[PDB]
């Protein structure tokens, strides 16, 4: 079956969260497209591009490393497809601002404007975590700003509690 996400709760007509981790959800249900929370030179050291990467056996950082040496770097805001290996048909690389190095906030439009070039997605909540922006404040975002399907998968009961009774004030 394709696209076969389980457990998520409707948020809006598009947006849908799950208490899950994304490596673990990409792998159940090979989705058409799982997002990366990239930096701009595509260097997955830890966290959830770390993740992504270990999970292809370091098949997605060879690649990345190709596509930066023939393209340069990514914007801060941007994105770039490339293959989704054992995890999906492709993978989105989207870089969201990190806060916690001076970047600028209002670039979080931008990164989850990447998602609207694609019917379904399967993403981690950008700019989270040590990014240093407020999860609270990205699902806003991602919800003012997503208009295909979005399945969130944020790894952590304790914020996905906190994300949703936040939506549904
Ligand atoms: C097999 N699994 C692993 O090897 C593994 C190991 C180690 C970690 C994971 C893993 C973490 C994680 C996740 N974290 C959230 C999150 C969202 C966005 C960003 C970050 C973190 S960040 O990496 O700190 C910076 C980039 C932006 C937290 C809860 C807010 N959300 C979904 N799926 C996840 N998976 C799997």
């Amino acid at each position: 079956e394709v696209n076969s996400f389980s457990g998520y709760l409707k948020l809006t007509d598009n947006v849908y969260i799950k208490n899950a981790d994304i490596v673990e959800e990409a792998k159940k249900v090979k989705p058409t497209v799982v997002v990366n929370a990239a930096n701009v030179y595509l260097k997955h050291g830890g966290g959830v591009a770390g993740a992504l990467n270990k999970a292809t056996n370091n098949a997605m950082q060879v690649e990345s490393d190709d596509y930066i040496a023939t393209n340069g770097p990514l914007k801060v805001g941007g994105s770039c497809v490339l293959s989704g290996h054992n995890l999906a048909k492709h993978c989105l690389h989207v870089v969201g601002p990190n806060v916690n190095k001076g970047e600028d906030i209002q670039l979080l439009k931008s990164a989850y404007e990447n998602f609207n070039q694609h019917e379904v997605l399967l993403a981690p909540l950008l700019s989270a975590g040590i990014f240093g922006a407020d999860p609270i404040h990205s699902l806003r975002v991602c919800v003012d700003t997503v208009r295909t399907n979005v399945y969130l998968a944020v790894f952590d009961k304790n914020l996905y509690d906190k994300l949703v009774s936040s939506f549904l004030e």
